[PDB]
């Protein structure tokens, strides 16, 4: 049994709701949130503006001492970093922008991050201001995930849309 709540079950790992992933953290405190990051943590807008905004910049600070020291990410690679008051831990997965024309083949390896945790509350990758189209992002999802993975759709219509497309 774990803390989340009024999750709608997909698959016998994929559970899906409507709610903005920054709210979500800040109640459940899960052990691991997904962050929607780019390759150079530049955490701007999106998911990654808005959970950085709850972190009080925390969060970019934190990622500006990683890049520095690291380099950026690859497309499909991740990072784990301190959850802050979100999480134990933020784990930071770049999915492929296609607004930067970037190869959506990337969305899968980016997916297969999430296997080396057991459980995770998370966005939809490549969704949003990533350009993706989030049926082809929770499809990949379901096809790719094998740990338990708890995923918020903010948009009211598109989780609506996502439930009733979901084969
Ligand atoms: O939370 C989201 N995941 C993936 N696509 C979108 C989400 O919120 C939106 C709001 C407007 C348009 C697309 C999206």
């Amino acid at each position: 049994v774990n803390s989340f709540s009024g999750y709608l079950k997909l698959t016998d790992n994929v559970y899906i709701k409507n709610a903005d992933i920054v709210e979500e953290a800040k109640k459940v405190k899960p052990t691991v949130v997904v962050n929607a990051a780019n390759v150079y943590l530049k955490h701007g807008g999106g998911v990654a503006g808005a959970l950085n905004k709850a972190t009080n910049n925390a969060m970019q600070v934190e990622s500006d001492d990683y890049i520095a020291t690291n380099g950026p990410l690859k497309v499909g690679g991740s990072c784990v970093l301190s959850g802050h008051n979100l999480a134990k831990h933020c784990l930071h997965v770049v999915g492929p922008n296609v607004n930067k024309g970037e190869d959506i083949q990337l969305l899968k390896s980016a997916y297969e991050n999430f296997n080396q945790h057991e459980v995770l509350l998370a966005p939809l990758l490549s969704a949003g201001i990533f350009g993706a189209d989030p049926i082809h992002s929770l499809r990949v999802c379901v096809d790719t995930v094998r740990t338990n993975v708890y995923l918020a759709v903010f948009d009211k219509n598109l989780y609506d849309k996502l439930v009733s497309s979901f084969l």
